[PDB]
This record gives C-alpha cells, structure tokens and sequence, in this order.
C-alpha cells in the first residue's frame, strides 16, 4: 500500500541480507496494519538468550505516529509487562521526539533488558519485589524467557515443553536398571507416569516408582 510503504522502507533495511541481527515480519493481509519485530540473540544473561516477539501495531497516520509495542516474550521487567504487556521507552507514555523510529524502540528493549532500572519504573510491585529478592527473580526470569522464547502454531492456554527431543527413556531407565530392577520394571512405571523433571536423588515420584519397581 501507499502508507504501508512508510514502514516497508524500514523493514527493507533489515531484509537487506542477514545482517544487523534484526527481524521484522508483518502479520497482516494486503493491508499491513499489525507489525511484529523480533530479535535473535545468544545467551549470557537471564534477560537475553533466545527469541523475542514484540507485537507492534502500525496505523495509517503520518502526523505523530507512535508505534505501539506490547507482550514481547511476556518478559517480566519493571518496564516490560506491567499488567497486560506494555513497555516504557520514549514513544510509550510520553515521547519527546517524533523522529524516534520503530528500530530505536526495538533496539532500546535489548539494552533495557540487560539494564536494571528500579529507580522510577512503571510497576511498583515488581520494583519492590525485585529490590528484596533479586536473586530469586533472576533465575525465574531466565527460565520464563528460555521457555517463552518461541512458540509453534497457536495455543489454547499454555503449551510449554514436550515438543523437542524427549529425554525420558534410557536416562530414567538407567537409574532403575543398574539399581537392580529390569527394563520391564521401569517401562511399567514410566509409561503410566511419564515424568520429565526427574531428579537423581531428590524426587518424590521416584520413591513411588521404585515402590512398584520391586514387583
């Protein structure tokens, strides 16, 4: 479209050969109204290490066109994800420059994710909670992003794990096998249960498993 060309030009830069580590995929019919800019990055921090999908909404207005952004890996940060997915970066609550393109808003999130700013954020509950238990939220933060880094197809409520190569076969078997029980034992107890987050020497299900294992 005519007005769409405005945003298309911005995406052309990222489309110019795999470079800049940027991503821009619009999910809409001929009338591109909803934009979605993602960014791929390696690990090395609980705030970064996977994929991020920022739901962008680009209207058809030239004068003062503030690009909306929300959700984005539902990251739990004082800035991102306050109640139903919302960030605070220039063009969000009070922009001070109409030149701040969409690329700036996206790139700003990357540096923002790896930059704790609990001084004067938007979410007081998060800031106060992080101020006390920062180490407890740190680990939980990396886990959420590590699991919500990407998702195939649509969803009903929540589809986490149970998609890639399953590690529940000979690993859980090797434990009971060497113990003294035979494969036929583990299979019988594994098939019925079918746990995934099993512990070596700290699992309740295990005790119950071995219970039958001996019969």
């Amino acid at each position: 479209s005519s007005r769409a060309k405005r945003i298309m030009k911005e995406i052309q830069a990222v489309k110019d050969d795999p470079a800049a580590h940027i991503t821009l995929e619009f999910v809409s019919e001929s009338d591109i109204h909803h934009l979605k800019g993602t960014f791929l990055g390696p690990p090395g921090t609980p705030y970064e290490g996977g994929k991020f999908v920022v739901d962008i909404e680009v209207p058809m207005e030239y004068p003062f066109k503030p690009p909306k952004m929300q959700f984005d890996t539902k990251v739990y940060h004082p800035n991102i994800s306050s109640v139903t997915g919302a960030i605070c970066l220039d063009i969000l609550r009070n922009a001070w420059s109409p030149v701040i393109t969409l690329k700036s808003a996206l790139i700003s999130l990357q540096a923002l994710l790896q930059s704790p700013e609990p001084n004067d954020p938007q979410d007081a509950e998060v800031a106060q909670h992080y101020l006390r238990d920062r180490e407890s939220f740190n680990k939980t933060a990396a886990l959420w992003t590590r699991l919500y880094a990407s998702e195939t197809s649509n969803g009903q409520k929540g589809n986490v794990e149970e998609s890639d190569l399953y590690g529940i076969d000979h690993d859980l078997i090797d434990e009971f096998e060497s113990q003294g029980f035979e494969k036929d034992k583990i299979v019988e107890v594994l098939r019925r249960l079918g746990v995934k987050s099993l512990d070596p020497n700290d699992n309740n299900t295990a005790n119950r498993i071995i219970e039958e294992l001996l019969k």
